């Protein structure tokens, strides 16, 4: 086959189209080079690139079998030469976009700063109808321009009140294997060292404190100091006490039990006590713990920690360790935090995801997540609902 | 919004009329549900599911507003009441059809299987142009019918001449994370024992036997026997020469290196010869050898193996212990192979390929390639050329 003729099916979608046209295309010497189908909403689409000889094409024969066929059955048909890019290139970069709502002008406002900066959108599909409306982009960015478009979309992300996330969509960087999260705020509901507090009646104070450090406001040693003080003179009974207190964020289970089908490496990085934890990551059967230790002596909290202080620097560095030991690069590593001591650790990350964080860490993360639902942090790698709920129902 | 609204617009496709659709919905009280948009050799089609107040959409004002505005630039649009699917269901399990050429007599013979079968087609993509072309079909099987399924693509691939393999499409199933492959006439030209032999002249008598061994007709490890006492009284220096002279594979280097950027583990296991593969190994940066070993006294060889013997039992052994160490289940194993002592390792991967393989083994695999480019594996392993262009084009 010596020459190339693009062929183009639009219409109302009807089954045996596909069948169809290419048992027509079989009476005419097609060999083929690339087919591209979808159905939305009814609505078909089939492209076809071919190689016919030259003396087909150059007759009427091909057209009139192909328009025919496709004629009669009430789609509409296209027949070109081409002589024509045959396949595709691959996106650059994908864009999610969750909320509850996604308004039609926060989509809008995407679609604009998208299209301002020469960006041009390949595919939009759904990822997800719950626990949040999540829609995916994928795009084709002009090299050096995805730092304006991160830029742009933060603008519009807090202006419209969705979540809008800017990925490198190449092969390597979306083979991510291992991630970590934060505990506090973040895998478990609230904080934990003010569980404590509350013990030792010091609730007040010590939350304060916390949520100064988790603005990044304060060292997060000295935080850490001044607020473990507090518990000197509690019972070390204190400590299964709150840890079966504990509840896991909204999501959390199926976040986990997914991300262990995909086989990612799963661990916790935190600057709160290994003794609360430990128990924890036990249960979900996680690779991986790096916390703090509360000192004891005599079955009794002392109100100091053990060193060294798991800290801002020291969160990457448990990151690092845990990544070496997977076997894993950092570029394809996640990390999820609430706080400014997740800073260092969601920068040495592959990605680093925000969830529902403070200003400090939302303004240096990748991406950042608003809603209650720990399980976004699925869309953001790729996962959609229905794939989750396929793999739930076979078990 | 009370009322949901389905909104669809098709034809020849221009810049901005995303954008353009989505600002005309913000001017009514429009939320999102669902946004799918794909544009095929020009076509654009953009179909939106939305929720808005039930004053809007009782009115005519909302679609005058549409039409207008998506008419005016010369596209067609659609919008009616809903109240229908959100978003679609995960496709089932995907179907690769690979060939040079791909006539359209093979491609429609294998969308009147599919069709014969109850099987909805959902997507259609090319994911190569070269070696070969290359296409993909996601397909919705109804429950039971995917062994049917396999045996009509079977019937048309070896009729029709291209490769067809029929590929679970599940969450799991397709977080493949470990590949073995067999090494002679696999992931390296020719036979090695077939050049030790040439070296005492038995090129003819141990190329007979092998050729017997792989097509299933001799019990692997009596013609293992048979074999390496050809080699009786060579000295082991034969051993480096061999080994200086294999050619890997075309594709082979490319497969590996993508295999290791999408963090797959890699190992061979072989019914040859550790001295020769694990010089190989060492250079190919793998992870995992299991071979046999030739006896030597005196810096000759003997003509025997040191046991044990890796047989057809031995090899499915090895990748069991492979995937142990590495962490793996089973199911997301892949084993490549050609030959009859390769079925037991191929039977217990999650993925067996069978590759350029005799009959015998070509008749149990999941999936069978009949080019010569070890590359092609990446296509049934859900990579496209153009992405692996691209991230060997990024370095
Ligand atoms: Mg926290
Ligand atoms: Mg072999």
């Amino acid at each position: 086959p010596k020459v190339s003729v693009l062929i183009t099916v639009t219409g109302v979608d009807q089954p045996g189209v596909t069948a169809t046209l290419f048992e027509v295309l079989s009476r005419h010497g097609v060999e083929l080079l690339n087919v591209e189908q979808v159905v939305i909403r009814h609505r078909l689409t089939l492209g076809v690139l071919v190689c016919c000889p030259a003396d087909v094409a150059d007759g009427p024969a091909l057209r009139h079998d192909v328009e025919a066929a496709i004629r009669k059955v009430g789609l509409d048909v296209s027949i070109e030469r081409s002589d024509v890019p045959i396949i595709r290139e691959p996106s650059t970069h994908t864009i999610f976009v969750l909320g509850r709502p996604i308004t039609a002008a926060a989509f809008g406002a995407v679609a604009r700063e998208v299209a301002a900066l020469g960006v041009n959108i390949d595919l939009i599909r759904g990822v997800s109808d719950y626990p949040v409306i999540g829609l995916e982009l994928r795009v084709s960015v002009p090299p050096g321009a995805d730092g304006a478009l991160r830029t742009a979309l933060n603008r519009v992300s807090s202006e419209e009140h969705v979540d809008v996330a800017v990925e490198d969509y190449t092969l390597e960087r979306r083979a991510k294997r291992l991630i970590v999260f934060d505990v506090d705020s973040t895998l478990v509901q609230g904080e934990v060292i003010e569980m404590l507090a509350a013990k030792a009646g010091a609730e007040g104070q010590v939350a304060a404190i916390t949520d100064a450090a988790m603005r990044g406001e304060l060292d997060f040693a000295q935080s850490l100091q001044q607020r473990v003080a507090t518990l000197a003179g509690l019972p070390a009974t204190v400590i299964d006490e709150v840890a079966g207190q504990l509840e896991l964020m909204p999501g959390a289970r199926t976040t986990l039990r997914t991300l262990r089908r995909l086989g990612y490496a799963c661990g916790v990085v935190s600057g709160g006590f290994r003794r609360i934890i430990e128990p924890l990551a036990e249960e979900l059967m996680l690779d991986y713990v790096a916390a703090n230790e509360l000192e004891i002596v005599d079955g009794t909290l002392t109100g100091r920690v053990v060193g060294p202080i798991i800290d801002r620097a020291g969160k990457a560095t448990a990151l690092r360790e845990f990544a070496q030991r997977a076997g894993v690069p950092m570029a394809q590593t996640v990390a999820v935090g609430n706080g400014a001591n997740d800073i260092d650790m969601l920068a040495a990350a592959g990605l680093g995801i925000a969830f529902n964080a403070k200003p400090a860490l939302r303004e240096v993360a990748d991406a950042s997540l608003s809603h209650p639902y720990l399980d976004t942090v699925l869309f953001l790698l790729g996962v959609t609902r229905g794939e989750i709920e396929a793999a739930d129902a076979i078990d």
